[PDB]
């Protein structure tokens, strides 16, 4: 019933909602990283008695939970569709630079980037 | 000896140079997705026996593998920290849909986002 793409590239996103539009034009679609404009757009979906897919870039995991509560509460089906294109990009860097000798951290954020890079140089301009 | 900080987000990579720079203006900073440009910058830090950190997107892995080999056959130590701030908030996302009983599908690619999707709505328009 619910459809929601999520994707942290607006190309990506773009390129869907150009598939769902093209391929059967009676299903809703709607493109907003608004939680309001959302719900919204839901309800339309359910008055016209049409499926909806929503576009979203996230990735706010108080947005999406929020989203799938509200189409839950209402009894609505709830699919979801994830792409991380960057996710398996790095991931091979990662094991190549692991294939190797390479001493790697994966930092989840600048602040604790700063922390590494920080120690790292901290440690390493040192003779 | 060889710094190599990889982050898909160019104000990361801007505030981790900025870090370097303002904490040991004496080690050698290069922002480039070129290869050759990181070559070059290499060759200039031994030159001046100075350590190097370069800041790169990625994330190609070929670029990153040839940096890597390039360095180290000249018995240049290679330290990595790769920040993937997307990964992280994706992860906790996907836990929530599969918290619920959302039926998520993980996609690396808007051509593989585009077949699931397409087979999904070929399936859903469906009563």
């Amino acid at each position: 019933t619910v459809v929601i793409v999520v994707s942290r590239d607006e190309r990506i996103l773009e390129e869907l909602l150009e598939v769902v539009l093209k391929s059967d034009p009676n299903v809703k679609t709607v493109r907003t990283d608004d939680k309001e404009k959302v719900k919204e757009e839901i309800e339309k979906a359910r008055k016209q008695g049409r499926p909806i897919v929503i576009f979203i870039r996230g990735a706010t995991e108080e947005v999406v939970r929020d989203i799938v509560e509200y189409a839950q509460k209402e009894g609505l089906r709830v699919l979801v569709i994830m792409v991380d294109q960057d996710q398996e990009e790095l991931e091979r860097i990662y094991e190549q630079l692991k294939k190797d000798g390479v001493d790697v951290r994966v930092t989840d954020n600048e602040d604790e980037a700063k922390k590494r890079l920080k120690e790292l140089l901290e440690k390493v301009l040192e003779h």
